[PDB]
Formats: C-alpha cells, sequence, structure tokens
C-alpha cells in the first residue's frame, strides 16, 4: 500500500496505518490538528501527531470512560469534562437519563469546531440543549466558577511536561482545585494512558498513586483500545465508596441509559478493574505523586 | 534509531520495531527462521516472517497457554505439546511438580536445534529427564501411536488453508484424533490467534466454535500481548467441567507450580476468561466449524 | 511530517516523499490512478502504485522524451504517440513550431480525461487544435491505419510478461508494425527504462538491443529524474542518421521549439548519449531481444 | 522484507534498504560508526547516521574522485587526502605508478581502524609503503608541517554548521592553508555534495563558487552514485589549466594507473563535466562563498 500515516509512539516503536486520504489540516496555538481517513481504523483525529481518536473504536474509549463513573452515582445529574472537545465523551454522557447539564470545557475552540463539523457521530450529542460548550482551560475554568458537580470527568491528554495538561494530574491540583467542585457523593475519573504490562509504569501507576492521595476510593481499569496500539487505563476515585457487583451494572445500565451499550456491561466492567498479577502489585508499589 | 525490524500485521497496519542486532537469518524447507535483537522486547524469535517470541514478553503467552489447562487437571502427569519447537510451553510445563513425562512434538528439527542453542531461556527445560522430543507432524504422529495423555496442547501457528498447521484445527481432527489420545478428565488447550475486538473474527472465533462441536465444555480466554500488537486468544475444551475460582487456582499454583509466575494469577485467569460484551456475543453467534 | 507516500523501487529498497494530501485515488479497469500532493516533488500521478509523473520534474523526462527525435528530424509534421494520456509529452510536442499533427493513442480513456482535468500544465496542449486524442491499444490502431508518420514516440510502462506494454516492445512490433508506418526519415524514440550503473539491466539494455536488430542508427541516451530515484533511459531510432553536434541542437531549438527548454540543451544531450564506461559496454554486448 | 536501514536525506524525503545484518557499530568523540550488510549495496559505512561507502557503487565515487585530478597532473608523486579514513581514496591513489607518497589524514582513528579491519578490498592499500597514516584534523595537520603536494583531495563529509568538516570548505581555509601547500602545478580535488537538479544548490554551487574566488581553473564535475540516492559532484580546482580532451585521458590512463578503471573512460569524464543546461547556469550565477 502506498501511504501511510506513522506514529512513533516510544523511542523505539512505530505503528503504521494505510491512509485513504488527508481530510482536514488544521493547527491552533495549542496544537495541531488533522483528520485522517484510515483504513484500518477509519477516520481518526490526530492532535500534534498523536492519534487521540478512531472513528472504530472511540466507543470503547468513550463508554469506559463515562459510563462506570455515572453509573456507580445513585443520581449525576451534572457533569463537568476536562477536555471534551472531540465530542464523544459529551455523547456518551448524554445517553443517561438522569444528566440535566453537561459542561464540555475544552482549551482549543478549534478543535470544538473542528470536530463540531466533521465527527458526524457526535452531532445529536453537540446540538442537545443540555450541552453547555466552553471554551477555556479546564483548571482554570474550575477555581473561576462556584458551581459544584456530582461527576468530573478529565478526558485530557496524558500528563507531559510542559505541556497543557500535567498541572491538571498534580495533587495540588486535586486537593485544591478539582475536589472542592465536586458534589457530596461526587465521583471523579480521568483517562490515565497506557496500562501495558510495562508501559502502564509511564503515567498509569503515578496517576493511580496520585488519585490515592486525595481520595479515599480509588479504582483503576483498563482495555485494549487497538488505534491507541495498547490497552489503555482510567481511574475512578471519590470520597463514596465504588462497588457494584456486574448484575447490579447490568439493572443500572438498562435503567438510566438510552440504547444499549456496544462495548461494556457489568462482567465487561469487571474484567477491566481485574488488573493482571503484575499491574495490580506495580500499582500498588508506587510511590511517585504527580506535583508543583 | 535508524535499523527497524518490520511487520504488517494486517494489510494496512505495520509495527516496527527497532533493532539492536540480526543475530541469525535462515531456513529449513518448512519456514525462514531469524533472531533479532529488538530493542523494545529483546531477542525476538521470527518464523516466516511473524514474531513468535519475544524475550520480553513469551512469558505471557506460555503462562496463559501452560498453566489453566494444567491447573484445572486434578492429576496431570502426561502431555503432548503439537508443535513446541521454540521450547518455552515445555519450559512452563516443567514447572509442574505433577508432571511425570512432556512429549514436544514439533514437524521442524531445525526450529528445536536453533532455539535449543539460542533461547536460553529454556536451557534446563530442554534438558529436563522429563522431556521427550519428537520430530514429527503432530496429526501423523498421534494418529500412530496409542499413548494417552492427561493434557494436549496446541501450540501451532493459525489456522489457514494450505499451510502445514491447518488440519489440526478442524472438527474431525478433534473428535476422530485428539479425543480418543485424551485420558478420562483430559483437557485440550490451543493457542488461538487474534482476539481483538475486531480481529478475533479471524481465528479465535472460529477456533472456539469449532471446539464447542466436539468437546461439552469450552473456555475461550485472551491476554495482550504487546510485541503480538494485539490481544492473543487461547481456547480450554474438556468433557469435564472447567470451573474453578481465582482461590482455587491460587492455591494449586502455590501447591504444584515451582516459583511464582510472572503474569498469571487466579484473578488474571479470571479476568482473562471473561470476555467483553462484544466479543463474547460474536463468539456465540459464530457459525463457521473448520473442516477438511 | 508524519504522512508518507511509499514506492519499493526494487523489493529490497524503498523510497518515501512526505505527503500533503491525496487529492484522488481510484482506478479504471486498466490501472488504478492516484494525485497525490508531495512535499518534495509537488502533484504526483501514481499509476498502479508507481509515480509516473511528478509535478517539479517531469519537465526532464518529456524533455528528454521528446525534442531529441523532433530535432534530429530535418522537418517533422506529423507525429504520434504511443500512450500519452498524461499529457506533457503532446505539451512538448506541440512546442514545435513545425508539427502540424498530434495524435496521442492512450488505451485508457480514465488516463486521459483524469489528466486533462487535474494536470493544469497540459491544459493548453489538450486543447490545442493540431492534437488528436484516439483511445485504442497503439499497436492495434498503427496496425489498422493507413497513415505514416515522421516521428513515433514510445511513452509506454516498461515491458515486462503479461502486462498491456510488453508487445509494443518486441522484434517483430517494431519490424512489422511500426517501421512501416515511418514516413522516409522517420525517427522512432521510446522511453526504456531505469538505466542506472546496475538498474540499466531490467530493460534499457534490452530495448537498446532490441532496436539494434531492426533500425540501423540506434542511439541510447539518460538523465537522471530524482522523482524517480534513478538515472532513467530513452533510445533513438532511425534508418537516417542521427549525429547532431550540440551547437547545430541549439540552432534548431532556437528556430523552432517555443519558449526555452529548461533541461535540455544541445551540451546536456550530448553528455546524456555519453553514457558510462560499465553501461557502454554492458548495452553492446547485450544479447537479450524482445519477442512474441 | 523485515529488516530496514533508514535514513532521511531531506526532511521530506526517506530512503530505506533491506538489511542481512548489523555487522560491525561503534562510536567515537567524533561520530557514530556502523558497519551495515544490506541487501542492495553490500556492506555499508555509516556515519552518523548517513551512508558514506557501499560496497557495490564505492568504486564510482572514488574513481571519480582521485583519477581526473592526478590525470591532468603532468607527473604526481605526492598526495595529501583530507579524511580518507575508509581507505578507497587511498586504494584508488596507490593505483597510479608515478605517486610515491599518500598521506591519509583523517580525524577519527577509530574510523580508520574500523575500515582497516573490514572492508577487505582495501587491504593491499592500507598495507602499502608508500601509505602515510595520519590521525589529526587535516585543516591543522596542513599548517602544522611544511611538505607541499602535487594533489590535495578533499574526502570530507559535506560543509554542515558546527560539524568538524564546514572549516575545510570555507575560502579561508582554501586561500590561506591549503593552497600555500600545492606545490607548483598542483591540483586540489574535493568531494562537493549533492548535484542533482535542485540538490546542488545546497552545497555544491556554494563550494564551486567558494574555490572560483581562490583558483584560477575551477572544473565541476558529477556522476550518479545509486547508495548516495543522488547525483553527486567534485570539484577540480587548480592555477594551471586543467584541459585534456577524452583521448587524451585515455591515453594517460592506460599509461599511468595499474589495471582497468570500472567506471571511468575518457568519455565518462568528458560527459561528467558537461553538466545540464540548468545546474550549469546555476553553478554559474552562484554569489554565495564559504567563510568564517
Ligand atoms: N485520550 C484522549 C485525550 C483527548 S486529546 C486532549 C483534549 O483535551 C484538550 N485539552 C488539552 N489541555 C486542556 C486544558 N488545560 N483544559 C481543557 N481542555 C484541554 C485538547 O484541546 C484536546 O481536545
Ligand atoms: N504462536 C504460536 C506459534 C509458534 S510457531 C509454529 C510451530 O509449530 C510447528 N509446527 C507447524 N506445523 C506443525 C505440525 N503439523 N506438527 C508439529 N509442529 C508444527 C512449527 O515448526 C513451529 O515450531
Ligand atoms: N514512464 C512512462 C509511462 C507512463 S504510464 C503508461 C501509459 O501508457 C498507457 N498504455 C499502457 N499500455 C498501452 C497500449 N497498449 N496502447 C496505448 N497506451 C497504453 C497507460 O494508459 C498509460 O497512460
Ligand atoms: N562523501 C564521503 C565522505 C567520507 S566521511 C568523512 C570522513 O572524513 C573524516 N573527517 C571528518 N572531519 C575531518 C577533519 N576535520 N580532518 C580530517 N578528516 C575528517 C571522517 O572521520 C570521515 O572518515
Amino acid at each position: 500500500k502506498s501511504c501511510w500515516y506513522e506514529e512513533e509512539i516510544e523511542e523505539n516503536l512505530r505503528w503504521c496505518f494505510a491512509l485513504n486520504s488527508i481530510l482536514h489540516t488544521g493547527a491552533s496555538q495549542y496544537q495541531d490538528i488533522a483528520l485522517l481517513d484510515t483504513k484500518p481504523f477509519g477516520k481518526a483525529l490526530v492532535l500534534d501527531g498523536k492519534l487521540q481518536s478512531a472513528e472504530t473504536d472511540e466507543f470503547i474509549y468513550h463508554e469506559c470512560l463515562v459510563h462506570p463513573a455515572l453509573l456507580h452515582h445513585p443520581m449525576p445529574k451534572n457533569v463537568f469534562i476536562m477536555g471534551g472537545g472531540e465530542g464523544s465523551t459529551a455523547r456518551e454522557l448524554l445517553r443517561h437519563k438522569t444528566i440535566d447539564k453537561v459542561v464540555m470545557c475544552d482549551i482549543d475552540e478549534e478543535v470544538v469546531e473542528f470536530c463540531k463539523s466533521y465527527l458526524v457521530v457526535n452531532k445529536e450529542a453537540f446540538h442537545d440543549s443540555r450541552l453547555e460548550v466552553v471554551i477555556n482551560d479546564a483548571k482554570a475554568e474550575l477555581e473561576g466558577k462556584e458551581e459544584k458537580y456530582d461527576v468530573i470527568v478529565g478526558d485530557l491528554a496524558d500528563p507531559i511536561e510542559g505541556g497543557p495538561c500535567y498541572k491538571l494530574y498534580t495533587k495540588d491540583f486535586y486537593e485544591l482545585t478539582l475536589k472542592p467542585k465536586l458534589k457530596k457523593g461526587g465521583i471523579f475519573v480521568t483517562q490515565a494512558g497506557p496500562a501495558g504490562i510495562f508501559s502502564h509504569t509511564e503515567v498509569f501507576s503515578c496517576i493511580y498513586n496520585t488519585l490515592r492521595q486525595v481520595f479515599k476510593y480509588v479504582v483503576p481499569y483498563s482495555a485494549h483500545i487497538p488505534s491507541y496500539a495498547d490497552i489503555w487505563g482510567w481511574v475512578l476515585a471519590s470520597d463514596s465508596p465504588l462497588d457494584l457487583s456486574a448484575e447490579e451494572l447490568d439493572i443500572r445500565m438498562r435503567q438510566r441509559i438510552i440504547e444499549e451499550n456496544r462495548y461494556l456491561d457489568g462482567k465487561t466492567f469487571v474484567s477491566s478493574s481485574t488488573l493482571s498479577k503484575a499491574v495490580r502489585n506495580s500499582l500498588n508499589n508506587e510511590t511517585h505523586v504527580y506535583t508543583e
């Protein structure tokens, strides 16, 4: 095949996908933006040269990010997303019947406009009256406003030094900006980077341990995302408990979410939060904490 | 970082590993045989241009291939391996104290002799008095010998038309050749190809469904193998039940297996054997059966 | 710099060009047709996954293909092009004031229509009253029409077994079909494939030797084409001598050709027609003759 | 094919060769050193990630670099090489019957040792009593010693800012270090980088113009080197004339060089020094000069 997008995932690992076209290439002051039409994963959003969403498997990422957090809440009504410009986290949140307000707070208007325009899947979401789009740094936005939320969702890029996301994974940020803005019984969830057998030590274990230092209950979980070329991680965090069985998750899904989930049922969530021996022990032994 | 090993996982997806060296390249009349020293995965055995074992994570594959089968057996004493010339399957079998004899039946003497010399991790295994190496087609060997086994392990390449491995995945094979050479309570396990969200439809679902036509109890399961760049699958099959808890499995590990498993504990197996919603249902609805 | 067009020049040599866009991809039943906007070479026409014309250097190929033949002719008035659907060969022919008619005979109407729409450099050429476009196999066309030409231009793909172009490079073709349709003093020129130090043995030496069996005077010549990643070759053939000095050629350029050539002057042609020691001798000693 | 060496030749152009092995990888304080066994070009020396010599076509580079300069001299006896660690420039120089002394002055002992050991072709050269190996910066070595030479050969890497070679292409270096150390009737030749239709403006035109400002007679010439993925350039420079015909070159070769040249005869040299229209005009119009 002639045409390829190439991504260096580590300094010694490259991942190449065959291309149909290069649909749109924008840029803002924040990052490079690109929509590719790829053979293996369909349409793909690439930010600063990292694939961040692919048409074929974004559903897995977005179901996993969103649904566990809301299903463990007794009655989630309002939710604040840090990031979300791609719009699929909002789509999945808006599937919940209890939800009356979703704030998408992304720093990059152009990403939003771009995806608002070209990720057709998210059109019903982007137009729902419950969605409020806010163009800001989520950290500034959070400390600015007094509104408190049932659920806060971190749908940011991994914490990389000198980037616009690193701040929002520090113990400082959690303790003093995020957690004050959680209602009673509030639940936080953040995307947490690679969660492979070896790749999980880069950011996942540290995000987990950083949250461990702020919240009473912390639940790491993971699932394969083919377009990310790895197992990916999320962490639920709360000062209230987080224990539903699979059966109780399935009941809650059937009652509270419109239409059928495609990836996530209760058993899948139970498998997801049962990390492997080595990962589970690695996380437990982690002592690094993100800080100022 | 300018020398790379490349593998086309699909016709539109390439995975590239930075190389330190090319330790050996060659061929038997069956297959090309190469050993690469890679940066991300250490020494990697590449057979017909497909990476089959990487030093850093082969433990995952071989622990998943071997331990669930033997652990589910009350008392496995004799095992036959279809393929296994690389030696790691034998290695993990020989960690079981209950085992008295392992037959490794590989068609290609050069794989065996090459791995016996170059894959040092398996040196003790290859030299264990309990191991018998037979150089033959596994199907011809099983047909021509009356010996029966407590466990038979399929460590062959994926089934396709016309390759030397296809006929060892058929309904007629399992029924007429393999099952008669299982002892009372015998367990079969085979590797079963990619088991990703979409890639599982190639062979994993068909192997599962084929086995489902021959054995009463069939347990498919899967785990990520980074050097294979996908979730990989295995299938257990038996005419006796295959239902142990994570705790039962741990006790058995502790009683029967020399040293600590690096990948697999009881929980990890339960997680591996709980497939995602989509994969589970796809397997259940599969109707392809491999036949002669 | 993460999207790339790749071409395997040989089974062990790849050339990759950074892409701006994929402007079109598709196919007729003859060939795939793609137009890529490349960084190093501008818009590149790719036919069956082989780059055939790049905006930045196609002038070299087409100047070398066309001008030496016409310049050596006392008075070329009518020309037939075998292939030429891309339009650049016609373009450079039509710069000659002496020309009254060009027949462009391409087998693939979709190449013609595509290039006529998308390769703007050739718009005037395509619209010139002197140009006739015929959609046919060039061999069938020449056989079935009595018209004779002062020059015939071979602008076909390289000869191999079974492709649509092979039979237009054979001894029997040149003798029985082409030569009878040359006027008195007629000159044949064909593109002749790679002409590198080693790559010239594939087809360039064989075309030269084949022509040497049919025509009295045969002048092979070559020039670097960066976007082809090699030296490329052409062969002039005639029953009348082909021996002009660099100065004679310049005077003719000045008298007959509208505008300045960007690549070819008289000296450049003399240089191109002086092959290296090794290539010269290899051509002289070649004995393969293409036959039906 | 599985294993590749990748070279970025421009920011938008990559060149990939299939690999047999990575024979040796050294490093010194000056550069990275590597010997690859490549499929398309055989054994290849790579310095700081740039291929600098390949077994299959180094003869072209080294014949072109060496023989024109000596053949234009009436009686060259002693020669100083700036660089030469690879040893092939010395090999070709030592083929001349008039030559009694060759100084190989390379800054990197390890390159020399490495090639002394592993480039078998140059064994007779490296052991010839006329060869003096000197481990130094050629600029310091030149200004240090009083010996004057009939021919000085620049076999350095292209002039790249902040590298150890840039100094040795400045007008200052030429005027005040190099030219004082040329005997009466002395001839200088330097390798001069890419000499393609467009690539020649990077260093070739500037090296040419810089020498033009120091020497009375300057002759640029070029030839394709497949392993360099380009036409490559050299420049002869002298205060005496440089005009032999092809015929006079061939006589001189037959009388003065042992054995047959494989690439270069008199006609080849004449073709080589007949640049194309555009290159010839580009060089003539160059006004940039390398300086302090
Ligand atoms: N794994 C999937 C991750 C998705 S890509 C990261 C997303 O979060 C936004 N973003 C980056 N920094 C941000 C900040 N400080 N505040 C709000 N949004 C931000 C960015 O514009 C982009 O939409
Ligand atoms: N990922 C797990 C695959 C590892 S590679 C496939 C292995 O099975 C052998 N093999 C192939 N066909 C065979 C046959 N009919 N009988 C015995 N061994 C065979 C082959 O020689 C090789 O060692
Ligand atoms: N580098 C110079 C090659 C350019 S690409 C080859 C061109 O010759 C046409 N073509 C192929 N076979 C043909 C035939 N038998 N008759 C007429 N045109 C033909 C084909 O449609 C295409 O336009
Ligand atoms: N196109 C083919 C070029 C060959 S590669 C450049 C060669 O010139 C040496 N070299 C680099 N800088 C040098 C200096 N200042 N003095 C002497 N040798 C040097 C370097 O160690 C190497 O052997």
